[PDB]
Protein backbone atom coordinates (compact mmCIF):
# COMPACT_ATOMS: atom_id res chain seq x y z
CA UNK A 1 0.00 0.00 0.00
CA UNK A 2 0.98 3.72 -0.61
CA UNK A 3 0.30 4.33 2.44
CA UNK A 4 3.62 2.88 4.21
CA UNK A 5 5.43 5.02 2.04
CA UNK A 6 4.03 8.34 3.04
CA UNK A 7 6.23 10.61 5.02
CA UNK A 8 4.52 9.96 7.63
CA UNK A 9 3.86 6.76 8.20
CA UNK A 10 5.13 5.86 11.72
CA UNK A 11 7.05 3.08 10.99
CA UNK A 12 8.92 3.66 14.51
CA UNK A 13 5.88 2.28 15.88
CA UNK A 14 5.55 -0.28 13.26
CA UNK A 15 8.91 -1.68 14.43
CA UNK A 16 7.77 -1.48 17.90
CA UNK A 17 4.96 -2.93 17.85
CA UNK A 18 3.92 -5.61 14.96
CA UNK A 19 4.72 -9.07 15.56
CA UNK A 20 7.97 -10.90 14.38
CA UNK A 21 8.02 -14.44 13.52
CA UNK A 22 9.11 -17.33 15.81
CA UNK A 23 12.83 -19.86 15.86
CA UNK A 24 10.68 -22.90 14.76
CA UNK A 25 9.69 -21.67 11.31
CA UNK A 26 12.80 -19.94 10.73
CA UNK A 27 14.17 -23.79 11.11
CA UNK A 28 11.61 -25.18 9.15
CA UNK A 29 12.25 -23.04 6.27
CA UNK A 30 16.32 -23.52 6.52
CA UNK A 31 14.98 -27.54 6.32
CA UNK A 32 13.69 -26.83 3.20
CA UNK A 33 15.86 -24.40 1.67
CA UNK A 34 18.83 -26.17 -0.50
CA UNK A 35 22.11 -25.03 -1.72
CA UNK A 36 24.44 -22.51 -1.34
CA UNK A 37 23.64 -19.43 0.93
CA UNK A 38 25.37 -15.93 -0.98
CA UNK A 39 22.30 -14.29 -1.24
CA UNK A 40 18.69 -13.84 0.37
CA UNK A 41 16.39 -11.25 -1.05
CA UNK A 42 13.54 -9.85 1.58
CA UNK A 43 11.17 -7.93 -0.65
CA UNK A 44 8.16 -5.65 0.96
CA UNK A 45 10.62 -5.84 3.85
CA UNK A 46 9.34 -2.76 5.94
CA UNK A 47 11.54 -1.83 8.65
CA UNK A 48 13.76 -5.20 8.62
CA UNK A 49 10.97 -7.08 9.77
CA UNK A 50 12.06 -10.09 8.74
CA UNK A 51 15.36 -9.09 7.13
CA UNK A 52 17.17 -8.43 10.46
CA UNK A 53 15.90 -11.61 11.79
CA UNK A 54 17.03 -13.92 9.22
CA UNK A 55 20.27 -12.55 9.67
CA UNK A 56 20.40 -14.47 12.72
CA UNK A 57 17.93 -17.00 12.67
CA UNK A 58 18.82 -18.78 9.59
CA UNK A 59 21.95 -20.25 8.90
CA UNK A 60 24.19 -17.64 7.51
CA UNK A 61 24.52 -15.68 4.48
CA UNK A 62 26.93 -14.10 2.57
CA UNK A 63 24.82 -11.38 2.24
CA UNK A 64 20.81 -9.92 2.58
CA UNK A 65 18.90 -7.20 1.53
CA UNK A 66 15.95 -6.40 2.49
CA UNK A 67 14.08 -3.97 -0.47
CA UNK A 68 10.60 -1.93 -0.08
CA UNK A 69 8.94 0.69 -2.10
CA UNK A 70 9.02 2.96 1.29
CA UNK A 71 12.09 5.21 1.95
CA UNK A 72 9.92 5.39 5.36
CA UNK A 73 10.23 2.06 6.14
CA UNK A 74 13.65 1.61 4.67
CA UNK A 75 15.08 4.45 6.62
CA UNK A 76 13.67 2.68 10.03
CA UNK A 77 15.43 -0.41 8.73
CA UNK A 78 18.39 1.10 8.54
CA UNK A 79 18.45 3.22 11.94
CA UNK A 80 18.06 -0.38 12.97
CA UNK A 81 21.21 -1.60 11.30
CA UNK A 82 22.87 1.04 12.74
CA UNK A 83 22.02 0.60 16.28
CA UNK A 84 23.87 -2.98 16.60
CA UNK A 85 26.25 -3.22 13.19
CA UNK A 86 28.16 -5.95 14.40
CA UNK A 87 25.31 -8.04 14.25
CA UNK A 88 23.63 -6.75 10.72
CA UNK A 89 27.22 -5.95 9.05
CA UNK A 90 25.71 -8.52 5.84
CA UNK A 91 22.90 -7.08 5.70
CA UNK A 92 22.06 -3.85 3.31
CA UNK A 93 18.43 -2.20 2.52
CA UNK A 94 17.38 -0.99 -1.28
CA UNK A 95 14.46 1.13 -2.38
CA UNK A 96 12.90 -1.38 -4.90
CA UNK A 97 9.79 -2.73 -5.81
CA UNK A 98 9.69 -6.95 -5.44
CA UNK A 99 9.59 -7.39 -8.93
CA UNK A 100 12.77 -4.62 -9.37
CA UNK A 101 15.83 -6.33 -9.07
CA UNK A 102 18.14 -4.13 -10.46
CA UNK A 103 20.03 -2.88 -7.58
CA UNK A 104 21.60 -6.79 -8.07
CA UNK A 105 23.81 -5.08 -10.62
CA UNK A 106 23.43 -4.12 -14.65
CA UNK A 107 24.83 -8.10 -14.94
CA UNK A 108 22.94 -10.17 -12.60
CA UNK A 109 19.02 -8.41 -12.62
CA UNK A 110 17.23 -10.81 -14.24
CA UNK A 111 20.08 -13.50 -14.42
CA UNK A 112 18.92 -16.06 -11.87
CA UNK A 113 21.06 -15.57 -9.20
CA UNK A 114 19.29 -15.50 -6.01
CA UNK A 115 19.51 -18.31 -3.54
CA UNK A 116 15.92 -17.10 -1.66
CA UNK A 117 13.51 -14.71 -1.96
CA UNK A 118 10.90 -13.86 0.85
CA UNK A 119 7.90 -12.07 1.02
CA UNK A 120 6.40 -11.49 4.00
CA UNK A 121 3.41 -9.73 5.17
CA UNK A 122 3.53 -7.73 1.50
CA UNK A 123 2.36 -10.86 -1.47
CA UNK A 124 -1.02 -9.11 -0.96
CA UNK A 125 -0.32 -5.64 -1.78
CA UNK A 126 1.52 -7.37 -5.26
CA UNK A 127 0.34 -8.38 -8.46
CA UNK A 128 1.46 -12.13 -7.61
CA UNK A 129 1.57 -13.55 -10.78
CA UNK A 130 4.05 -10.75 -11.84
CA UNK A 131 5.79 -10.99 -8.50
CA UNK A 132 6.30 -14.57 -9.37
CA UNK A 133 7.61 -14.25 -12.77
CA UNK A 134 10.29 -11.79 -11.52
CA UNK A 135 11.16 -13.89 -8.57
CA UNK A 136 11.98 -17.00 -11.42
CA UNK A 137 14.05 -15.24 -13.44
CA UNK A 138 15.85 -13.78 -10.36
CA UNK A 139 16.41 -17.46 -8.58
CA UNK A 140 19.47 -19.65 -9.36
CA UNK A 141 18.36 -23.42 -10.05
CA UNK A 142 16.61 -25.11 -6.76
CA UNK A 143 16.13 -21.42 -4.92
CA UNK A 144 13.66 -20.97 -2.77
CA UNK A 145 10.35 -18.67 -2.67
CA UNK A 146 8.81 -18.22 1.01
CA UNK A 147 6.03 -16.03 1.06
CA UNK A 148 4.19 -15.48 4.89
CA UNK A 149 1.62 -13.70 6.47
CA UNK A 150 -1.03 -13.10 8.81
CA UNK A 151 -3.90 -11.36 9.53
CA UNK A 152 -6.99 -11.26 12.00
CA UNK A 153 -5.85 -12.20 15.26
CA UNK A 154 -7.81 -13.74 18.26
CA UNK A 155 -6.88 -13.74 22.33
CA UNK A 156 -7.45 -17.71 22.63
CA UNK A 157 -8.47 -17.13 26.19
CA UNK A 158 -10.68 -13.85 26.21
CA UNK A 159 -13.44 -15.41 23.55
CA UNK A 160 -15.16 -12.43 25.30
CA UNK A 161 -13.21 -10.11 22.37
CA UNK A 162 -14.59 -12.29 19.75
CA UNK A 163 -16.74 -9.55 18.73
CA UNK A 164 -14.06 -6.40 19.10
CA UNK A 165 -11.31 -8.79 16.63
CA UNK A 166 -14.44 -7.94 13.88
CA UNK A 167 -15.22 -4.40 15.12
CA UNK A 168 -12.67 -3.08 15.71
CA UNK A 169 -11.04 -3.91 12.09
CA UNK A 170 -13.95 -3.97 9.96
CA UNK A 171 -16.56 -1.93 11.56
CA UNK A 172 -18.33 -0.04 9.23
CA UNK A 173 -18.87 3.38 10.88
CA UNK A 174 -14.95 3.01 11.64
CA UNK A 175 -12.28 1.46 10.13
CA UNK A 176 -14.15 -0.67 7.71
CA UNK A 177 -13.93 1.22 4.89
CA UNK A 178 -10.27 2.37 4.80
CA UNK A 179 -8.95 -1.06 4.16
CA UNK A 180 -7.18 -1.04 0.43
CA UNK A 181 -8.72 -3.78 -1.75
CA UNK A 182 -7.92 -6.11 -2.67
CA UNK A 183 -5.21 -6.50 -0.75
CA UNK A 184 -6.96 -6.62 2.03
CA UNK A 185 -9.68 -9.40 0.86
CA UNK A 186 -6.87 -10.89 -0.15
CA UNK A 187 -4.89 -11.17 2.82
CA UNK A 188 -7.60 -12.27 5.16
CA UNK A 189 -8.40 -15.12 2.83
CA UNK A 190 -4.70 -16.40 3.21
CA UNK A 191 -3.93 -15.72 -0.31
CA UNK A 192 -5.89 -19.06 -0.97
CA UNK A 193 -6.55 -17.65 -4.30
CA UNK A 194 -3.23 -17.42 -5.79
CA UNK A 195 -0.77 -20.54 -6.51
CA UNK A 196 2.88 -20.95 -7.22
CA UNK A 197 2.92 -21.37 -10.95
CA UNK A 198 3.97 -25.09 -11.69
CA UNK A 199 5.66 -24.36 -14.22
CA UNK A 200 8.19 -22.23 -12.39
CA UNK A 201 8.04 -24.41 -8.99
CA UNK A 202 8.49 -27.42 -7.66
CA UNK A 203 8.02 -28.69 -4.17
CA UNK A 204 5.46 -26.77 -3.33
CA UNK A 205 4.26 -26.73 -0.21
CA UNK A 206 1.41 -24.38 1.21
CA UNK A 207 0.18 -24.12 4.85
CA UNK A 208 -2.88 -22.25 6.51
CA UNK A 209 -3.53 -21.77 10.38
CA UNK A 210 -6.53 -20.16 12.01
CA UNK A 211 -5.89 -18.78 15.25
CA UNK A 212 -9.12 -20.40 17.00
CA UNK A 213 -7.43 -24.11 16.47
CA UNK A 214 -5.70 -23.09 19.48
CA UNK A 215 -8.95 -23.33 21.61
CA UNK A 216 -9.24 -26.76 20.44
CA UNK A 217 -6.95 -29.55 21.15
CA UNK A 218 -8.15 -32.16 18.02
CA UNK A 219 -7.17 -29.03 15.49
CA UNK A 220 -3.70 -28.87 17.33
CA UNK A 221 -2.95 -32.68 17.09
CA UNK A 222 -4.28 -32.95 14.11
CA UNK A 223 -2.25 -30.25 11.81
CA UNK A 224 -1.28 -31.77 8.73
CA UNK A 225 1.60 -29.26 8.11
CA UNK A 226 4.01 -27.51 10.48
CA UNK A 227 1.78 -24.28 11.03
CA UNK A 228 3.56 -20.93 11.24
CA UNK A 229 2.33 -20.33 14.90
CA UNK A 230 2.77 -16.00 15.81
CA UNK A 231 1.65 -16.10 19.27
CA UNK A 232 2.78 -13.02 21.37
CA UNK A 233 2.01 -12.02 25.20
CA UNK A 234 0.28 -8.44 24.87
CA UNK A 235 -1.07 -5.78 27.13
CA UNK A 236 -4.10 -4.11 25.65
CA UNK A 237 -1.81 -0.79 25.51
CA UNK A 238 0.41 -3.25 23.28
CA UNK A 239 -2.37 -4.43 21.31
CA UNK A 240 -3.84 -0.58 20.98
CA UNK A 241 -0.48 0.15 19.58
CA UNK A 242 -0.41 -2.82 17.12
CA UNK A 243 -3.81 -1.40 16.15
CA UNK A 244 -1.95 2.33 15.37
CA UNK A 245 0.24 0.64 13.00
CA UNK A 246 -2.60 -0.47 10.66
CA UNK A 247 -2.87 1.45 7.02
CA UNK A 248 -6.41 1.20 8.05
CA UNK A 249 -5.96 2.96 11.34
CA UNK A 250 -3.31 5.46 9.63
CA UNK A 251 -5.77 6.57 6.85
CA UNK A 252 -8.87 7.28 9.27
CA UNK A 253 -7.12 8.96 11.52
CA UNK A 254 -5.86 11.62 9.49
CA UNK A 255 -9.44 11.98 7.71
CA UNK A 256 -10.88 15.29 8.64
CA UNK A 257 -14.24 13.80 8.43
CA UNK A 258 -13.63 11.51 11.56
CA UNK A 259 -11.70 14.78 13.80
CA UNK A 260 -14.92 14.41 16.16
CA UNK A 261 -15.00 11.04 16.73
CA UNK A 262 -13.29 8.43 19.66
CA UNK A 263 -10.45 7.11 19.04
CA UNK A 264 -10.56 3.58 17.51
CA UNK A 265 -7.82 2.35 19.44
CA UNK A 266 -8.61 3.62 22.34
CA UNK A 267 -11.84 2.50 22.19
CA UNK A 268 -10.49 -0.88 21.93
CA UNK A 269 -8.93 -0.37 25.16
CA UNK A 270 -11.95 0.87 26.82
CA UNK A 271 -14.17 -1.96 25.64
CA UNK A 272 -12.51 -4.44 26.49
CA UNK A 273 -12.10 -3.42 30.00
CA UNK A 274 -15.96 -2.88 29.91
CA UNK A 275 -16.34 -6.96 28.74
CA UNK A 276 -13.37 -7.82 31.12
CA UNK A 277 -13.49 -5.81 34.25
CA UNK A 278 -11.10 -7.75 36.43
CA UNK A 279 -8.65 -7.11 33.51
CA UNK A 280 -5.71 -4.43 33.90
CA UNK A 281 -4.77 -2.50 31.14
CA UNK A 282 -1.24 -3.69 31.95
CA UNK A 283 -1.50 -7.03 32.07
CA UNK A 284 -0.33 -9.83 29.05
CA UNK A 285 -2.41 -11.89 27.56
CA UNK A 286 -1.73 -14.02 24.85
CA UNK A 287 -2.91 -12.94 20.91
CA UNK A 288 -2.50 -15.38 17.90
CA UNK A 289 -2.66 -14.72 14.30
CA UNK A 290 -4.22 -16.25 11.51
CA UNK A 291 -1.31 -17.20 9.25
CA UNK A 292 -0.52 -18.74 6.07
CA UNK A 293 2.95 -19.26 3.94
CA UNK A 294 3.85 -20.73 0.66
CA UNK A 295 7.18 -22.34 -0.38
CA UNK A 296 8.53 -22.93 -3.91
CA UNK A 297 11.90 -24.39 -5.43
CA UNK A 298 12.88 -23.28 -8.46
CA UNK A 299 12.25 -24.96 -11.77
N1 LIG B 1 5.02 -3.67 -5.05
C1 LIG B 1 5.73 -3.52 -3.94
N2 LIG B 1 7.04 -3.71 -3.91
C2 LIG B 1 7.75 -3.58 -2.79
N3 LIG B 1 7.27 -3.28 -1.58
C3 LIG B 1 5.95 -3.12 -1.53
C4 LIG B 1 5.07 -3.22 -2.66
N4 LIG B 1 3.81 -3.02 -2.24
C5 LIG B 1 3.91 -2.79 -0.93
N5 LIG B 1 5.16 -2.84 -0.50
C6 LIG B 1 5.63 -2.72 0.89
O1 LIG B 1 5.03 -3.79 1.65
C7 LIG B 1 5.34 -3.46 3.02
C8 LIG B 1 4.29 -4.10 3.91
S1 LIG B 1 4.56 -3.75 5.62
C9 LIG B 1 6.08 -4.46 6.00
C10 LIG B 1 5.88 -5.98 6.04
C11 LIG B 1 7.16 -6.67 6.70
N6 LIG B 1 7.89 -7.48 5.65
C12 LIG B 1 6.78 -7.60 7.86
O2 LIG B 1 7.19 -8.78 7.85
O3 LIG B 1 5.98 -7.18 8.76
C13 LIG B 1 5.40 -1.91 3.13
O4 LIG B 1 6.64 -1.47 3.64
C14 LIG B 1 5.18 -1.49 1.66
O5 LIG B 1 5.90 -0.31 1.21
C1 LIG C 1 1.75 -4.88 6.53
O1 LIG C 1 0.46 -5.21 7.04
C2 LIG C 1 -0.48 -5.58 6.19
O2 LIG C 1 -0.24 -5.57 4.98
C3 LIG C 1 -1.77 -5.90 6.82
C4 LIG C 1 -2.17 -4.83 7.79
C5 LIG C 1 -2.44 -5.00 9.09
C6 LIG C 1 -2.60 -6.26 9.83
O3 LIG C 1 -3.34 -7.17 9.32
O4 LIG C 1 -2.05 -6.35 10.91
C7 LIG C 1 -2.14 -3.44 7.30
O5 LIG C 1 -1.82 -2.52 8.07
O6 LIG C 1 -2.41 -3.25 6.07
Amino acid sequence: SSTFSASDFNSERYSSSRPSYPSDFYKMIDEYHDGERKLLVDVGCGPGTATLQMAQELKPFEQIIGSDLSATMIKTAEVIKEGSPDTYKNVSFKISSSDDFKFLGADSVDKQKIDMITAVECAHWFDFEKFQRSAYANLRKDGTIAIWGYADPIFPDYPEFDDLMIEVPYGKQGLGPYWEQPGRSRLRNMLKDSHLDPELFHDIQVSYFCAEDVRDKVKLHQHTKKPLLIRKQVTLVEFADYVRTWSAYHQWKQDPKNKDKEDVADWFIKESLRRRPELSTNTKIEVVWNTFYKLGKRV
